């Protein structure tokens, strides 16, 4: 009936494309893909699946394929092609709402779009990823972070409601006021439970501008004290984005550089101060305030600070242009034919407590001696912005840090083996961290990811939401 209607494809093409992701390390083939024109299609394929005793087939839900290990893979199974939900002109698949207050966003639409339809209207989103080029379904069932969730929360605390077709094929409307069950678990809940049609996002008045700085440190104590002090609970600071990086002594230039941020003779500055200091490592602070006024605000600001004196670089640009940089950065990496490559990146949360001792055994050992290419990223996290009821895990002290290490790749074999290298120093050294955009590979590890309670949990939705076990089984989590 769907393969009549041309909207279950099982042509090769239509199959090899939706066997690869971001990661470029794992493939898997699926038997068919899904090209929806409406969310009717997946109700279609639901029911059919709910209702069909020795149903052969996994269902995932590819956004854009963003996923570093498998995670949107239906091995011979089902990959539905979210994207063709937004094929047709009419009727709009991102509305905002007539008073403003919100945006109604489609699950297959990326962020980008989100933006553009917000700003038409004066107003955007409250907290991003860093990267654009994703799918609201996509991040929400994860957790999406970035720069301003010290302050709103990752994406999944700015959601008022969702349109969620179920593992029963059952289309359901969810908030913290109906269905709250499904609300919760499919948020952060790794696509596990019903595939999200479509997202209420929270937004505010869109600020015109953006002041963006960055500082340098060479001591860690002082980089993590003022992250901490810039992202501090009064309510929060003035500071609408709070980032940071790390940059290893071997790739310095380079890496300083590859951050579009500084110019030459900028890098020049740095790579002296590094060299006069005898430093290993260089730290960076990444901040905004959205906006003679700021001047002197953003003066104060840094006036508590204790960054090296001057190592403050400053640029403005507009608000929809700092949101969108790394746009530029794909654009320019892919002429040189250095984006599609294989992507072995570590992200994890680590508690604040134990993040200099992280700093110690791996910006300071691990990474030491080698050409890093890619961002070292690493900023704190307030756990009190975070729902701990929705399915995302989270370390569980009051203050952890996002660390995300995106290294690009007989140089893969070795990334991967460092990555090992770097969790067995975690798991030795005691450190109770929790992993994000990883997927695990045995009971036990999944388990621990959730902690005992959140898993009982997680199972419980399973069994309700999805008992066949169909949904999203490159997570491996049931699969
Ligand atoms: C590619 C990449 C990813 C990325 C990033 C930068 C790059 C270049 N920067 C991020 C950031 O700054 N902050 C952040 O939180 N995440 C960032 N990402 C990672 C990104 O969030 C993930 O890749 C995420 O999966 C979104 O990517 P995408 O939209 O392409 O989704 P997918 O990979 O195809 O699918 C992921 C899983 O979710 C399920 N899924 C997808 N859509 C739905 C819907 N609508 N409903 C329910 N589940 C859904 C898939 O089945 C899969 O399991
Ligand atoms: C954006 O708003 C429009 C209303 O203008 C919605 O379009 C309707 O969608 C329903 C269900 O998909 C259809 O039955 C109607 O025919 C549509 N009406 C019109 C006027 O075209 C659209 O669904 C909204 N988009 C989202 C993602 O919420
Ligand atoms: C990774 O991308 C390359 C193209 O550069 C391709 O040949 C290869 O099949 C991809 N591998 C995986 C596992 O996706
Ligand atoms: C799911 O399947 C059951 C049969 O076990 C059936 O009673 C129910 O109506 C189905 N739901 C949908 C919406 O397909
Ligand atoms: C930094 O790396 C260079 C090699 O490129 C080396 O000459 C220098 O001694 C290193 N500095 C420190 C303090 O490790």
């Amino acid at each position: 009936a769907l393969a009549l209607d041309g909207k279950l494809r099982t042509d090769s093409n239509a199959t090899a494309a939706a066997s690869t992701d971001f990661g470029n390390i794992t493939s898997a083939l699926p038997a068919a893909v899904l090209y929806p024109s409406s969310t009717g299609d997946l109700v279609a394929l639901l029911s059919a699946a709910n209702s069909t005793p020795g149903w052969p087939y996994t269902i995932a839900f590819r956004g854009r394929g963003h996923s570093l290990m498998g995670q949107a893979f239906a091995p011979g199974g089902v990959v539905v092609n979210m994207a063709s939900l937004g094929d047709a002109a009419a009727p709009p698949r991102i509305n905002v709402s007539a008073d403003g207050r919100y945006v109604d966003a489609g699950g297959e639409q990326v962020w980008i779009d989100v933006l553009r339809a917000s700003l038409a209207r004066g107003v955007a989103p409250r907290s991003w990823t860093d990267y654009l080029y994703l799918t609201v379904g996509g991040t929400l069932s994860n957790a999406g972070i970035s720069g301003q969730a010290f302050r709103h929360g990752p994406q999944i605390s700015n959601v008022l409601e969702m349109d969620v077709i179920t593992g029963h094929g059952e289309m359901v409307t969810c908030s913290k006021q109906l269905n709250a069950d499904l609300f919760d678990a499919v948020l952060g809940g790794l696509g596990q439970f019903g595939v999200i049609t479509r997202a209420r996002i929270a937004v505010e008045p869109a600020p015109a501008r953006a002041r963006w700085v960055r500082f340098v440190y060479t001591d860690f104590a002082a980089f993590s004290a003022d992250q901490e002090r810039l992202t501090a609970p009064r309510s929060f600071g003035p500071m609408s984005y709070v980032e940071g990086s790390v940059f290893v002594n071997q790739s310095l230039a380079t890496d300083l550089a590859n951050t579009g941020f500084f110019t030459d003779a900028d890098v020049a500055r740095i790579v002296a101060l590094a060299g006069e200091r005898n430093a290993t490592t260089v730290y960076s602070i990444e901040a905004t305030l959205n906006y003679a006024a700021v001047d002197q605000e953003l003066a104060s600001v840094l006036g508590t600070l204790s960054y090296v004196e001057g190592f403050a670089f400053q640029r403005d640009v507009a608000y929809a242009a700092f949101l969108d940089r790394v746009h530029g950065e794909e654009v320019a990496l892919n002429k040189l034919g250095l984006w599609r490559v294989p992507h072995p990146w570590l992200n994890m949360f680590v508690p604040r407590s134990r993040i200099a001792d992280f700093d110690r055994g791996v910006f300071k050992g691990i990474l030491q001696g080698t050409d890093i290419v890619g961002p070292l990223i690493v900023y704190p996290l307030n756990k009190s912005m975070w729902d701990d009821g929705m399915s995302a895990a989270t370390p569980s002290e009051d203050v952890f840090y996002a660390v995300s290490l995106l290294f690009s790749s007989n140089d893969l074999a070795r990334l991967q083996e460092q990555n090992r290298r770097i969790l067995r120093f975690c798991d030795l050294a005691g450190i109770q961290y929790k992993t994000y955009l990883a997927r695990h590979t045995d009971r036990s590890d999944w388990v621990r990811h959730f902690g005992a309670a959140k898993w009982n949990r997680f199972v419980e939705m399973k069994n309700k939401y999805d008992p066949k076990r169909l949904l999203s089984p490159g997570q491996d989590i049931f699969n």
